[PDB]
């Protein structure tokens, strides 16, 4: 396969569906990343994640960074091999879990960010950032995202230079900006510049709320190379991706997934109202555990801290998930996406 | 398949192997029976426990007593249904783990016992039992073996008195009297008087050490009657199994399977010196875990305090417990058993 290929099959007004061409194997967008934090998505084996449909993991860097250690885990094979998840995974820089100088973070920099990425072997490496707290002042956002741009040149710049890792992963800038126009064209023009295989909106899912993160994907979106992939970090609820996709958004990554999500919104399976309730978590999904399992045995587990309880619980959730990405790529695919996402919010809300 | 059906296919010393045919299946003896503890085996799903070659697994009537409630999974249609697990299930009556007049125990009776197993719906169900502290005075011991006594017949009673339960389900009566030979004899006289299924010698694994245990079982065993399974309750360590095989034992559960069994001996995964040793947990273990990932992973992941490594360790360990009884049961079919005791024991110390 080769290093990256993204290729958009087919569009409905801003939304895509498409694939991401890797030489570990290939990405369904718009994607869900499910979060392994600590080199384990949390309660789940790898085969497992990839039954629930997933293409793609994200690798929680700060984590690995201070355990076991990125050298170690060098050593050892790198990340695909010490979890054994042999599928493409996105590293995010460290930056935003670590929360400082213009050379990095104490507590990190371009350069080292980077490089332990690079010793992990992951697949995406995400340029180091300065994530701006919001609220901002438009002064404090703007400085930051200076700082994050002349950042992204020196990820850039560290990434090429190590030629094992130029050769085979690919690296994608951030968008920084805060909620102010302006700011968010800098930073697009200035990425766009320096020049990418993928592009993130960073900065939000951040205590704004819905209406303002899509007011500001409204106009940031359109302001990313349209050829390449744009990854929301940090998001999100199934509303939040379902109008991240309408506004143009193809990647997405959230950690959490009592809470069950349904086709008729999330319940909470610590409920005494489920303690005898013989129906699965959800009426249509397909997932293993709506197979197999009551939500009263359910309810039972989580109630008791059980192990198998957050097992089932989150291979429910991914493969969730997973099944909300499939109908999205394949209303999208059909031309009927604007319907779907309609009918989605009428029944889950 | 029959109600119960206890049949010895070969013998060396006092060691056998054979089979015990149920309605829900057949169990190879010597058996190992995963504990499930409040309707789950700790950290796997059913068909993960089932694929680490478990006939059968024991379920904990004092948790299931207090949550969910036996009467809330009797109308949730059992506890096979419930949790998914549909091969024999032996229940212990609750006594032990309760732990007080002749009609029962307030904090439990025969006959209340009996009725709990019932409504759980087990396969072989336990007499309701004494057990005797120790150690014991032998006044103090005899009194306590003469109520088990009393409390074996009206369990006896209780279960004959149950139609579906009696024509489905089996009863095992416990051997009780300490470390005693003629309080042991006593027991057995009048267990075998009231006739059972099979007969579980009781009290022991209770800080008496392997010394004492195996030289209690060296006269105890013999009294119970031969044709019939013989179950060590609560044993338990790989060198205890070995030994108690040899003495005439059929069947034992035992909780707890950082600590991984391997063929030359126990280790704890929490050690430094695993952080970066790549190989499985043992080097001869035909477990998943052991086919995919290394020691030192599972190190990182115990140390991390992870989910996915409770869920590898206990697979493992209860595969290795399998995998044990399945060279135990091999070794007595070609006679062939003692040798196999003495080279496990030489490789194990
Ligand atoms: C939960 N919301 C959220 N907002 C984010 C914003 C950022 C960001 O701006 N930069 C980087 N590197 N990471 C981010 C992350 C971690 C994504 O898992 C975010 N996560
Ligand atoms: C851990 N050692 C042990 N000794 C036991 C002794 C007894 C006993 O004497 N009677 C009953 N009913 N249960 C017992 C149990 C629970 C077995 O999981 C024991 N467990
Ligand atoms: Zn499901
Ligand atoms: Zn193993």
């Amino acid at each position: 396969r080769p290093r990256f290929s993204f290729s958009i099959a087919a569009r409905e007004g801003k939304a895509r569906t498409g694939t991401i061409e890797m030489k570990r194997g290939v990405i369904r967008t718009p994607a869900f990343m499910p979060v392994g934090t600590a080199a384990t998505v949390k309660a789940l084996k790898p085969e497992t994640v990839r039954a629930t449909g997933a293409d793609i993991i994200l690798g929680n860097t700060y984590h690995l960074m201070l355990r076991p250690g990125a050298e170690r885990i060098a050593k050892l094979g790198g990340l695909h091999s010490f979890m054994g998840w042999d599928r493409p995974i996105l590293t995010d820089s460290g930056g935003y879990q670590v929360m400082q100088s213009e050379e990095g973070v104490t507590f990190l920099s371009p350069e080292r960010s980077i490089e332990i990425q690079h010793l992990l072997g992951s697949d995406i490496v995400m340029a180091f950032d300065e994530c701006t707290p919001y609220p901002a002042t438009p002064s404090r956002a703007a400085s930051s995202m200076e700082r994050s741009m002349r950042w992204a040149k020196r990820s850039r710049d560290a990434f090429d230079s190590r030629k094992e890792q130029a050769e085979n992963a690919a690296l994608f800038g951030i968008q920084q900006g805060s909620v102010f126009e302006n700011l968010r064209q800098q930073s697009a023009d200035a990425l766009a510049e320096i020049g990418f295989d993928g592009y993130a909106v960073g900065g939000l899912a951040v205590g704004e709320g819905q209406d303002e993160m899509f007011r500001v994907l409204d106009f940031s979106v359109p302001m990313l190379p349209d050829d390449k992939p744009h990854y929301l970090m940090g998001v999100g609820k199934p509303d939040d991706i379902v109008g991240a996709v309408e506004r143009g958004i193809d990647m997405f990554d959230c950690v959490l997934p009592g809470q069950a999500f349904t086709w008729d919104g999330p319940i909470n399976i610590r409920n005494a109202r489920f303690s005898e309730d013989l129906k699965p978590l959800d009426s249509e999904c397909h997932c293993a555990v709506c197979q197999k399992w009551s939500r009263a045995y359910i309810h039972h587990l989580i109630r008791a801290g059980e192990i198998l309880g957050a097992m089932l619980m989150t291979e429910h959730n991914i493969a969730f998930y997973q099944q909300l990405m499939q109908k999205i790529r394949d209303s999208i695919s059909e031309g009927r996406f604007s319907q779907f996402a309609q009918d989605f919010r009428a029944r889950y809300f």
